């Protein structure tokens, strides 16, 4: 099964609520799944890619996934598994980087339906800003509409806040209110699309518990989280981190890590990679699971023309 | 000085910073010293469509600052009534419809322009007074976006000062615990005083003794943000008589405090009327002689009445009172 495989791949880490209460997701698993990017930054890098290819790998299942651009959240910055406050970014910066967020996640998923097809019916791969309902949304109004349904006592002990929260020099109103609108983002797209998971990196379960829990509390409804783990300055583009750069960062992974990378980064079938791992053991010499890797994930963010100046640049090399 | 003139009427109960300022709250008030005249607001939240007893004694603290030459602001919070100020309680509010809400706002705006009216008409003591103005948060925070507000001012709030509140720490402990808007109320407190300080120069904010943990947070937001010095009075809380006439008439509102107990009718005196305090004094020798007369007690319903309801008021008052 799809949950099963992504599981067995290590793609999916966890799901939640452990109780799953009414239901469970193995059960519901056609449902539509969201995953938020913060633009911090005007690139996506390779850490990122994790989540969005947990996205792929069930949007390929033929369910609708939607890539969520944080250009309202990232004006606050996410304090998740962060020590210190985050040095303050311009909203102008944070609206640029917003756009070519957008571009770069529409770019990936070019690529991806493209050089990456199974002939398999896939749902569809929707990019969505959340400061597009923000823009709307009065101060007051807000808090006067769902502000009674969030508990002080659970938003104070979420795991992912203590970090920041419980520093020497306190955690600001803003950083603590940070939950609370991506857990709004949650049951928005949740009324609107249906969206009932939301999947991001495990740093994010918090932030995605209190969606959950937002809105089994609205509504008797059941909704759940997927985390993907944590894979420890390589960007998705062109601009920051050339083809080659990409390539060899990929290429160059010790012995030891290379087929769990296989596993996480590619959409290679388990069997295929248990070949190639076999094959590894008989020539040494080849670094066929390091080239394999390489040339998939080239290929996934900058296209056959970018796999091909990698291959050709480390082979003149 | 105005401070101690009513400190000893015991309705300024406290003020603060005491110390550690440029320029203390006394010389502030000083119209020789410093600046002159200041600025000082008080909010009154819509929750109800009148005014009631109890927020007249933080009324009568403006008219006291305003009578001595001070401009002062009576802000109509149709925007904080629309969550509900935690404070001093244990039970979370049921919110009230924003309709609702909109028209108590100009219920009560209208409420506190007739006693000024009253007050300005009717207890004039040759000197010059400052103004009075009426005004509504919603005015300002209509046009605030929920994003672009935490961007803002969200990294100047910080969640230890916040949480440190002895009313928040209440409500936190409590077993029903306290929701996010209850929480955010005293941002919107302390914003609107940074707001009226910006715009008007107010530098005083006045409440009863429940809203000092909410002035205390404007204080800091102010001072952490532009270094300034801010400073605020509370007022003694005192034990539902409505202001509104068709809610409450002259009458029973003339009652309520005509009945009011001897061991507690001087106190009543000094924090509910303009009298000087040695004729207080002499009204409630007179009542040790004459008991049944009830003289403090009616003194007393006389200046509150008319202060509410104009010399009609009183005077209806009155006639309910001797046919009896
Ligand atoms: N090194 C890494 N390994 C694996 N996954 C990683 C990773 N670095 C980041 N990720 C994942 O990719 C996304 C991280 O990007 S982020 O821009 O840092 N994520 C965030 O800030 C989210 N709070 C954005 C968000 C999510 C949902 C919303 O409704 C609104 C905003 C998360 O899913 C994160 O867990
Ligand atoms: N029984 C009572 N005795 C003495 N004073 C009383 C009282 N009942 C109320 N008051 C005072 O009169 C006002 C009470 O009205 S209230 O509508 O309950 N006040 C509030 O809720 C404030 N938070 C309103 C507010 C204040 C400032 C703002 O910028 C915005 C709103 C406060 O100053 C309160 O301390």
């Amino acid at each position: 099964g799809l949950l099963a495989a992504q599981k067995a791949r290590g793609l999916f880490k966890d799901f939640f609520p452990e109780t799953g209460t009414k239901i469970e997701l193995p059960e519901l698993f056609p449902q539509t799944i969201y995953c938020g990017f913060d633009p911090t930054a005007d690139s996506l890098h390779v850490g990122h890619l994790l989540a969005l290819l947990g996205l792929f790998h069930l949007q390929r299942a033929g369910h609708n996934v939607i890539a969520l651009v944080g250009g309202a959240t990232a004006r606050l910055g996410d304090p998740s598994g962060r020590t210190k406050e985050r040095e303050a970014l311009e909203t102008e910066r944070v609206r640029a980087n917003a756009r070519a967020l957008r571009l770069g996640l529409e770019a990936l998923a070019a690529n991806h339906q493209q050089l990456f097809t199974d002939g398999r019916s896939w749902g569809s791969f929707t990019v969505l800003d959340n400061s597009a309902w923000y823009q709307k949304q009065h101060l007051v109004d807000f808090l006067a509409a769902v502000g009674g349904h969030f508990r002080m006592g659970t938003l104070l002990s979420r795991q992912s806040v203590q970090l920041r929260l419980k520093s020497p020099e306190g955690m600001s109103l803003a950083e603590f209110f940070y939950q609370v609108l991506q857990a709004y983002d949650f049951y928005y797209l949740f009324q609107r699309y249906g969206c009932r998971v939301q999947l991001g990196g495990s740093d994010q379960l918090g932030n995605i518990m209190s969606g959950y829990e937002f809105i089994n509390k609205l509504t008797g409804e059941d909704v759940f989280g997927i985390t993907v783990p944590l894979i420890t300055a390589v960007w998705l583009n062109r601009d920051k981190t050339s083809p080659f750069e990409l390539y060899q960062f990929f290429v160059r992974q010790p012995d030891d890590s290379v087929e769990r990378y296989l596993k996480l980064f590619t959409f290679l079938p388990l069997p295929e990679i248990d070949h190639i791992m076999q094959l590894h053991v008989k020539e040494p010499e080849r670094r066929g699971p390091q080239k394999r890797l390489a040339a998939e994930v080239t290929k996934l963010v900058h296209g056959r023309e970018g796999l091909d100046s990698a291959k050709r640049c480390t082979q003149a090399l």
